[PDB]
């Protein structure tokens, strides 16, 4: 067996990038068409997979299998694969067009480098072509780096990695057995995920880690201050030594180890590094595909229908897409990812349906800690908070021992609440007198005007439902402790 060329070919339903949104591209045609001919052309050799357990559960289980198998452990203790299907799911690109009732391939290894919209036809980094009828442009982003690695030599490039895919997780999780320092660097949902997971490892090893971010503290960008602050503390309890205000003026080898020197006279001391800073969408196509790049936002600007041009649609972190209530904008969330997606799948079929998802978010540290997110939520915003004690149901762990799942998108589901009511305030708990120190659930409300834009939960699930009611309806509240009613915190 040597390396051959393949035969120019024909796909019905083109799939470009076989990740979160292909997938669920890939579904709702093969639910729409029912015999549809769907193709994946992913350039990863990995089937499509979900991405969240990679910063999460992988890190949170004693048993070494899991790291071949990626069938990782849920909170809950329960098994599932991090692959959204097995390999026998798929037919191979051979195959497709002779297969009675047609199914879904892929192809991976391969990455699609030319796009002819006026000829419906892609090339492959091999000099192939495929010629299609309807195309899914779902190649997300890559990490993007820090100026000063890239400015940085050899050596130290060699020591950061970027954090997505399942090579990283299980690059990183082995330098985690090998060395004796590790930094963070980036102080977003994914930068602190990271740190929490390693200070867990760091129980067992001793390993010293380190998490620094140029902010005030721990997803200063989205948390009012006084939450970021005790996100920041909750963390270092991980055993992390969290660095706030920190910028990185250079980076560069010394002792053998990196030597990371920041603009306020600090230097840190290490011998890995994993930034977490952020992604730059996937667009190298808009190039040869004469489509638009959004120049405020990054990503291809799609249309109410997620269509860029003729018989070309995009979905996922690759697009920037028209939100219903904030415009245009780009998101990294899973469940955009998998909304879009599908959504995109059937307007592949003739629906010319437009994107009104309110796309969500979650973040997990540990099992003891999780956020949601909905619509804008932004640290600069004028913000009111409620809190309460919390009760046993309140964490990641029992949310996801109610539903059977650890992908939140999926145990709030993508539904929107049909009306909103405030309930009685339940009934007096006899108690000692109530201190800050107590609260252990809240929701932030975000204004715009007196208007709610924006919506933060700390521990509180099974709401989002009603927190995008309430983003939808944009009414006045004259009391937003009476809202706060809605999301059991009283
Ligand atoms: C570690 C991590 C943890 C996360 N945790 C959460 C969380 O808990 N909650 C939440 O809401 N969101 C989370 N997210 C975000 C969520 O996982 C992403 O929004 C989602 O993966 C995007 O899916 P996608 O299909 O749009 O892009 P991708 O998943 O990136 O898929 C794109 C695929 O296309 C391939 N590709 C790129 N270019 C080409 C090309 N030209 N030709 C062929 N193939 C190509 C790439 O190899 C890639 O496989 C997390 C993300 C990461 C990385």
């Amino acid at each position: 067996t040597v390396p051959q060329i393949r035969a120019p070919s024909h796909v019905p339903f083109l799939l470009i990038g076989g990740g979160t949104a292909a997938f669920a591209a890939a579904r709702s045609i093969r639910a729409r068409d029912p015999g549809a001919r769907v193709l994946i052309v992913s350039e990863d050799p990995e089937l499509p997979y979900m991405r969240p357990p990679l910063s999460k559960e992988l890190w949170f289980s004693d048993d070494p299998n899991v790291t071949k198998t990626l069938q990782f452990r849920q909170w809950n203790g329960k098994e599932r694969s991090i692959y959204f299907q097995p390999p026998s799911f798929y037919v191979s690109a051979q195959d497709l067009p002779n297969i009675e009732n047609g199914g879904v391939a892929v192809l991976t290894g391969k990455k699609v480098v030319h796009l002819d919209v006026r000829g419906n036809m892609v090339k492959l980094n091999d000099g192939s072509q495929i010629t299609f009828e309807k195309c899914l442009i779902a190649t997300g982003g890559t990490p993007r780096s820090l100026s000063a690695i890239d400015r940085a030599g050899a050596e130290v490039k060699s020591r950061t990695t970027l954090f997505r895919k399942i090579g990283d997780f299980r690059a990183l999780e082995k330098i985690s057995r090998e060395v004796k320092s590790i930094t963070v660097i980036g102080g977003g949902f994914l930068g602190s995920e990271l740190a929490c997971a390693l200070g867990r490892k760091s129980q067992a090893s001793g390993i010293e880690v380190i998490q620094l971010f140029p902010e005030k503290g721990n997803m200063g960008k989205i948390l009012p201050q006084y939450l970021s602050n005790w996100t920041m503390e909750k963390v270092k309890r991980e055993g992390v030594k969290v660095m706030p205000n920190a910028i990185v003026q250079s980076v560069g080898v010394s002792g053998g180890r990196l030597l990371i020197k920041l603009k306020d006279g600090r230097k840190v001391e290490t011998d890995h590094i994993v930034t977490a800073v952020g992604l730059e969408p996937n667009v190298e196509l808009a190039k040869t595909g004469g489509l638009e790049i959004d120049s405020d936002f990054g990503g291809f600007r799609v249309n109410a229908e997620l269509q860029a041009r003729s018989n070309i649609w995009v979905a996922g972190d690759a697009a920037c897409f028209y939100d219903i209530k904030l415009g245009r904008r780009r998101v990294e969330h899973h469940d955009h990812a998998v909304v879009s997606g599908r959504l995109a799948g059937e307007n592949m079929t003739g629906a010319a349906k437009p994107y009104w998802h309110q796309s969500m978010f979650w973040s997990d540290l540990g099992p003891d800690v999780g956020y949601e997110a909905i619509g804008l939520v932004d640290s600069s915003l004028p913000t009111v908070g409620v809190f309460a004690k919390a009760t046993a149901q309140d964490n990641p762990k029992s949310a996801t021992e109610q539903s059977g799942t650890g992908i939140r998108s999926e145990s709030e589901t993508e539904s929107e609440a049909s009306e909103i009511t405030i309930p009685p305030s339940a009934p007096a708990v006899p108690q000692v007198p109530v201190e800050g120190e107590d609260y252990g659930k809240g929701v932030i409300f975000y204004l715009r005007d007196k208007v709610v834009v924006g919506i933060v939960l700390w521990n509180v699930f099974n709401r989002m439902p009603i927190a995008r009611k309430i983003i939808k309806d944009g009414e006045q509240h004259e009391d937003l402790n009476e809202v706060a009613k809605l999301f059991n915190i009283h």
